[PDB]
């Protein structure tokens, strides 16, 4: 009996992984981190503000943090968190050198698809060793029958990389190389967005590690430039709710098409600190399904979670703050490991 | 139409990978390579002989090698050889430090079990991004509908190790941890040496990710306290030819059992370059068979050439002259990515 048991983004929530905030980090200036994550904002990777994200926000955040696993743990999930890990520990292979990032989003590197958990071939190469923080879980998880992949680790030179290009473009393909955060799951489909931090290569390296029971949508022309997350938010069976200044009506995946879609309001700014901020307002929508009719949203979206409640979906509103500073709403910054539930499909 | 087809060690070879001798060398000392590699001849890991083979060894061993490719491709089969890539250049995880090994022997971290080729998880650190000279190689395998998976790259801290204990109990089971060397491939049945380069765990994960269609049988009563490769040699369904020293009668693994053994004879001793030889006198016995009828053995073992005629396997012996320095012989030094055939089971 496995304890990695999941086919969906929104059956009943039974253990989860939730995260840290403790050595938050950017990353050393790097050709890498600058086309994925800051070629957008700064001239030149030299600009990109590495370093520790300032206390202030780390303390606030883990306290939030303490609060989410509090309250799904009151609710009957299994919470569980990283271990501890140096993020400022340098990293280094043949080709280049570098830091880590931080342990706050579970959810970017590591994909759990059935009965089997798969580690990533991250577009980043302070994400590397991603998965080192979590080899204890990982080790009980596969010592209970859980199938645990890898994706070949990536090489990562120079020229997977194209800062100048335009957005979504900034990501060569000359190697399977995509972050979790990717891919959404609903039960034999996965829908899996082509941008700026995953590539063809990657889905079609998705596709051979899972086999033929599923099928990989991979998708080019919604205008996330990087992460699925806060485009696309599936609510329960037959429910999306879409990024309006990104999916519309011929960006729209076709095995979603028969779904109903709910149009998200535009949200409450919750403000960043730094220069420039780190993550776009749409973070907003980084919402956490924690069964078909119970979701956590951020308590400052009113019109969203009213929104949300009109459509038979109650909420459970906590709050992260720093969320457009370090980049992660509720779903970034948990990992599901087993909803109680089975494999279907869900076209009607 | 995968160009990686192979499920046996004999049938007839189609494409293989070679290697060559380069920038050989010897890592830094360091607990993972004392505790597989040399804690049986130094008293302690700061008297491993450190630094780049001498030029002789691998300008002559290159030409040796050249001899190889000439010979497999004179043969019709197709040859590949390594991309090139610094060994000393420096690797390094939050955990350790290093400089690499050499290409010299393919067949030591990549597996090949049917169209899928596995990077295992190599038990020495030198040997941590073993897979970098062959980037593009596998790209193209992967390109032609290859499966190509890896394992989870391990922690690898000392806690995995062990050098003042036995030999063959000198890696402690923590993680999954196995050169692809320690698996040997009869179709269906796969035989997995645990010892000092490969733990149970390696073989529980080596079950999960190969799928119940094939049976993993792992062994810890021969005596190979490294890679099964010079223990147990198979020569073509229904024969197998054995290391006297290492197994036995009440050794023999159980499906091999109905397989008609023949013994080695006493091998010659071809010399070593050092101090200390790399290599047993069983390197000798490293041979790697063409097809069913056809195999490449050293020409100075006369008498093993001559026993493997009396049982009708023709030979062609080509002769690597520092194989007890490098470690390696025909098949270390080779990894075949296609030999003409199907799946099947021989046990008799």
């Amino acid at each position: 009996r496995s304890l990695v048991s999941v086919h969906n983004e929104w059956d009943p929530l039974e253990e989860v992984i939730v995260g840290t905030a403790v050595g938050a980090r950017v990353p050393t200036a790097d050709r890498s981190v600058f086309a994925v994550e800051y070629a957008g904002d700064y001239e030149s990777q030299e600009q990109i503000p590495s370093g520790a994200y300032p206390d202030r926000v780390l303390k606030e955040t883990e306290e939030e943090l303490h609060v989410l696993a509090a309250e799904l743990t009151k609710l009957g999930v299994t919470v569980r968190r990283p271990g501890p890990r140096d993020h400022s520990a340098l990293i280094k292979t043949p080709d280049w050198e570098t830091d880590g990032f931080h342990d706050y989003c579970p959810r970017d590197g590591l994909l759990s698809v059935g009965q089997t958990i798969i580690e990533t071939p991250m577009a980043l190469r302070s994400r590397f060793l991603e998965s080192l923080a979590y080899k204890d879980l990982l080790l009980e998880y596969f010592a209970s029958g859980s199938r645990w992949l890898s994706a070949p680790k990536p090489r990562l030179t120079d020229d997977s990389y194209a800062p100048q290009a335009p957005a979504g473009e900034r990501l060569t393909d000359e190697e399977p190389v995509f972050d979790a955060a990717n891919v959404l799951r609903f039960g034999t489909d996965l829908l899996y967005l082509v941008s700026d931090s995953g590539n063809e290569l990657g889905a079609k390296w998705l596709q051979s590690a899972v086999g033929d029971t599923y099928t990989v949508h991979p998708c080019r022309k919604l205008y996330a430039s990087t992460h699925v997350d806060s485009t696309i938010v599936p609510l329960r069976p037959g429910l999306v709710l879409t990024n309006p200044s990104r999916v519309n009506d011929e960006n729209m995946p076709d095995f979603l098409r028969s779904w109903e879609n709910i149009t998200c309001p535009e949200l409450v700014d919750i403000g960043f600190t730094g220069d420039k901020p780190h993550c776009s307002v749409w973070i907003g929508m980084n919402l956490l399904v924690v069964r078909p009719d119970l979701a956590v949203v951020d308590r400052r979206q009113t019109a969203l979670i009213r929104l949300l409640e009109k459509h038979g979906m109650n909420v459970l509103p906590l709050q992260l703050t720093h969320s457009r500073t370090l980049g992660g709403g509720f779903h970034c910054a948990t990992l599901d490991v087993r909803r109680t539930g089975a494999l279907e499909t869900y076209q009607f």
